[PDB]
């Protein structure tokens, strides 16, 4: 479990899945589509001239969560966009019987005749 959202506020967007290839520009969303807050989220820094996945601090994500709090909490008509991929599974099963005949032999020959 646990999904890793990757944040580039450069060359991402808000709007998108928050995975690697297609990640969010804003941390705010990183919690919204996890709701783990304390899970692991990943932005993008450029550190000695080359973009990094450096873990989100607790002060960053505090700072995405307060204003979650804002919107969420008094619950104001924004529409927090999380969406879930799928889970269906299928799944049946044909019935059927055995159906065979038994030999009955009774006597049927009358004790009293």
């Amino acid at each position: 479990g646990s999904m890793t959202v990757y944040i580039c506020p450069e060359t991402g967007d808000d709007g998108n899945d928050g995975s690697e290839l297609k990640p969010l520009r804003t941390l705010y969303q990183a919690m919204i589509i996890t709701k783990s807050s304390k899970g692991d989220f990943l932005i993008r820094t450029k550190k000695d001239g080359k973009q990094v996945w450096e873990a989100a601090s607790k002060t960053a994500l505090k700072k995405s969560w307060k204003r979650y709090e804002q919107e969420m909490l008094k619950n104001e008509k924004v529409a927090a966009k999380m969406l879930e991929k799928d889970a269906t599974e299928v799944g049946v099963k044909a019935a059927l019987e055995e159906a065979k005949k038994v030999q009955i032999e009774l006597d049927t020959s009358l004790s009293y005749i």
